[PDB]
């Protein structure tokens, strides 16, 4: 529901550690 919802403003974060 909402909660995915706070994968998107994460999305900053993710891109260092996912893209590191």
């Amino acid at each position: 529901g909402w909660w995915l919802a706070l994968a998107p403003a994460l999305a900053l974060a993710l891109a260092l550690w996912w893209a590191x």
